């Protein structure tokens, strides 16, 4: 159930840079300046991958080495692009995010706390849209099950969801890398 994902230039804030191919995704140093569109991200560097999920067993790993900070998973399509809302399941985000260098958490509400023994350089994400299950994987500690949310129960289509963290003037410019 391998899946090849896209980064959407449409849904990236004006912090992120994309490569060329859309296989990877930065924190800038300054915003760009590019056009206003419904589709866009506009209060956190967040962006979505191009695919689409309707239904199905979808799987997708991120090398996320030498970041202190980010979040990887899944959103509604729906989900309000513009303006501040909270990262939560109860909103339409199954994430699972660093900060602070060593702060992991799933993105319940609240938040849950996870203790991880390996840092994880590489996370898998699967989606199993019947099951209602959003998994993530610790491909560093052999795929050991970082956290899962269960009967989440999707109406709508689904999105791969990115940040490579916030933008705080500190040194967390290494990017996302989707993996091949
Ligand atoms: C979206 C607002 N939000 N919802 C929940 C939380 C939260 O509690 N904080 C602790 C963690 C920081 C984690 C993080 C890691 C990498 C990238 C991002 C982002 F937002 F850019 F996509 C966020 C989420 C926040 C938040 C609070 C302060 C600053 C920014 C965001």
């Amino acid at each position: 159930c391998a899946v090849h994902i896209t980064l959407d230039p449409d849904t990236a804030n004006p912090w992120l840079i994309l490569s060329e191919d859309r296989r990877q995704v930065r924190l800038g140093d300054t915003q760009q300046s590019i056009p206003g569109n419904e589709e866009r991200f506009d209060s956190y560097p967040m962006v979505l991958g191009a695919q689409h999920f309707h239904s199905g067993k979808h799987y997708w790993e991120v090398d996320v080495t030498g970041k202190e900070a980010w979040d990887l998973g899944v959103c509604r399509d729906s989900v309000r692009r513009k303006g501040h809302f909270l990262l939560s399941s109860k909103s339409g985000f199954w994430t699972i995010w660093l900060w602070n260098k060593q702060k992991y958490e799933a993105g319940t509400y609240p938040q849950t706390p996870l203790h991880l023994q390996v840092p994880p350089c590489q996370v898998g994400i699967f989606l199993d849209y019947e099951a209602g299950m959003v998994s993530f994987y610790n491909i560093t500690d052999h795929g050991s099950l970082i956290y899962s949310f269960s009967e989440c129960a999707f109406t709508g289509p689904l999105r791969p969801f990115f940040s490579p963290g916030f933008n705080d003037g500190g040194k967390n410019t290494a990017p996302l890398t989707l993996c091949p």
